């Protein structure tokens, strides 16, 4: 459908700092004019300016709070605008924290969204079950209803209002999560595919599942929260926290070709690109060049072959 | 069955040379010799001494017409007698131009033919749908008898004469596949399972319908078209045109495995193998000994073992 | 449960002797410490000071049979006290001729055990179809009753008694299987899922069976058997026989987690880890990483997640 691009520089919800390039490297590598060769409509926002904030000391063990909650409610702010604008909105990130306010503003504008959340971890931490402190794996402790009043007052996220409950997400690609996190997965009843499961059932039956559990009862709006690291390190290196045995370049495109399928897609988040963290400079093409490919998916790009409604012979 | 090697050391139906050393460099990877050592009777009819034209400009945007047109055109009169001698024909490419001379003298003998083309490419483009000019992705156009008359006049093909029809061939392995030829795909309603099907239904699957769609109705000759860049890149990395994302090895063997269980393969292609592009001495033995594999495969080697007729206790 | 750790440098039953170093690599990587974070009880029996015979000549072409007989025989006493003692035995190896004395051992205390073999190979030569000599090949011919008639009585191994029938085991990950093998699997009846039987159902499907097919009739004692080349060389490159097209990483664990899942795990093996044969010290990391993966899975370690009784929130 029609594109908003959005760039999230931001790096904060995690140690490691060259993340916050991610926008550059991938509209480098010609996203917007890849978008364009298809039938896409494309306006790009430019990136967020997230401004500094100096004086940010950790919430007990969590890190960077009002640098993280100020980026996300700015963040939430271009997402609404976007979506009011009747587009689908793309954020470039940046690492997953910003996922808080990407889905907080997606949801002012369609609060009956749903979501897939396809990552090698479930961020759900909160910001007590949380060992490393490290906001880019607690954003969906945030936005879930059942939740709220399991997580403290932190500064920067007084502007957050859970909009989602436990059945309104799928998690696709776990294979490193937290025993809390883990608590929570059963405590709430939350829907998951983790590579087990995916193992098990075949990514075709997975999405099978997955988009018929959440368009069963009736056709909604789709929010897509692609973390690279969900993919095996043998397609996307240059992230923070890879972990090995994840989805394959092909089971990656299979996703969201079929989330494109439904024309449900709604909104979209293309997270923790690190090219800092390449190996070599190969690494770093690799990662990109496959966060491409999984955007292009998602709007409409199919490996069978797409042509124009125009008669080629 | 009994085998019949033929060599078709040939380059002109794409840019890069270095292919029409295909032939020499399976060969001396002791590909008659594994033949031999398996229940197989081998035959080398010798490698096809193609004749160089000097003069061939080409036809409108279609380079190396005469050259490509000719050596189809002796390849198929091999084919044939091959084919006559009640042999398997196994043709050793060569770029996959040579298709339609393969293709067209098993036809000559076997009319009744049914083709299974591995490849990450549909090889159909037609003279005028053409954007490269490279006739190795356009064998498939000059073989199809619904597309006879959008196919013309093209020096060193007048000899040319379709021999199959759109529902007598599928597709396995499709990632890149050009507008024009995805309209044909869609037109005409030829059975492809592109890598989108493979992720979706697993590869057994994809062989059980494969199988049933061409065998269904009666048993006829197999031709199987194989195209070593159908392969991923990481197994056959020695190729003129890669593309990520493609078959396994093991997905590879099981295509092979399951057509040889037929009793039904007929005529077989080994192409686009170019040593010239390995970027390491390692990808080229890579890419050569994944050729060989595959070959082996498709006259008996199976995986769980084989044995002779005889009691080993 | 309770484990039993036993390790067995052992390397006779094959030519390449680093592969004794297998329980040091395997405990410098902390697969003690690693298995106590979990709910494990642990106890280390210490390695199994294999005494050396300097007086031992080939019994035709059987290699080392004095050698192999008598640590197969000391490892079968350790692993029948460690049952004793109600742990699941853990033998790290080692090559894979200590097989004999695991499940010797471990049939003494559970007569009725069913035996799951994950490996490239069937390792179920005879002392007289073997080519090669190498007793690492032939571990299953001296468990199985149907042969006992068809082993020669091989210097050092007067001590066994077949104690498990074809039926009670399930082989996985086949894909280097000797002609006289392959003649044994077919005349006894013997279950496997060789490379091509998982391609075609996926390794769900054939878990579903091999533990269906074990435990069908009632519940009983299980023994994994588990050959690292079973993996692909992509995962475990430091092992003496590597074949390519393996069970992936993710395969490796499923099977692993499944078997977890029965609560029956009784018997375990992790052979074939040679450091000595790494190409790379990455390569050594690599394949003592996957084997340690793999252990742990046996033991509870889940890709989903894991988490104590306790409520979190
Ligand atoms: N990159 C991620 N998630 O996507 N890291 C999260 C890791 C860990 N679960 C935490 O809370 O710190
Ligand atoms: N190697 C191949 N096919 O197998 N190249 C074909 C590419 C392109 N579709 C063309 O017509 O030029
Ligand atoms: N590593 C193994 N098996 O696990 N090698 C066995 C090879 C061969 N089948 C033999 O009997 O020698
Ligand atoms: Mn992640
Ligand atoms: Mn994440
Ligand atoms: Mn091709
Ligand atoms: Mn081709
Ligand atoms: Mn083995
Ligand atoms: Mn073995």
């Amino acid at each position: 459908r029609t594109i908003g691009i959005i760039g999230a520089p931001f790096s904060k919800g995690q140690p490691r700092g060259g993340v916050e390039e991610g926008p550059t490297v991938l509209r480098k590598a010609g996203l917007l004019e890849k978008l364009k060769e298809q039938e896409c409509d494309v306006k790009d926002y430019g990136d967020l300016p997230f401004a500094d904030i100096p004086n940010d000391s950790p919430f007990q063990i969590v890190k960077n709070p009002r640098s993280v909650g100020k980026a996300s409610e700015q963040l939430a702010g271009k997402v609404a605008e976007v979506k009011k604008n009747g587009r689908i909105s793309l954020v470039l990130g940046g690492d997953h924290s910003l996922a808080i306010g990407s889905i907080s503003g997606h949801a002012r504008v369609h609060p009956d969204l749903g979501v897939i959340w396809v990552d090698a971890h479930t961020d759900i931490n909160t910001p007590l079950t949380t060992t490393s402190g490290n906001l880019h794996g607690q954003p969906v402790s945030f936005l879930l209803k059942e939740l709220k009043g399991k997580i403290p007052d932190v500064p920067g996220f007084s502007w957050v209002t859970p909009c989602i409950s436990a059945k309104d997400i799928v998690y696709i690609g776990l294979r490193d999560v937290d025993p809390g996190e883990h608590y929570i997965l059963k405590t709430l009843g939350i829907k998951y595919f983790s590579m087990t499961e995916v193992d098990r059932l075949g990514i075709g039956k997975v999405m099978e599942e997955t988009l018929s559990y959440l368009l069963g009862r009736k056709k909604r709006p789709i929010h897509l929260s692609f973390d690279v690291d969900g993919l095996d390190p043998s397609f996307t290196p240059a992230t923070g926290t890879p972990v090995v045995g994840g989805l394959t370049y092909r089971e990656g495109l299979y996703i969201t070709e079929e989330i494109y399928k439904t024309g449900l897609l709604s909104g979209l988040d293309i997270m923790e690109v690190n090219p800092s963290l390449g190996k070599t400079p190969e690494e770093v093409t690799r990662t990109v060049n496959t966060a491409v490919a999984i955007t292009l998916a998602c709007f409409g790009l199919a490996r069978e072959g797409n042509h124009k409604p125009i008669d080629y012979l």
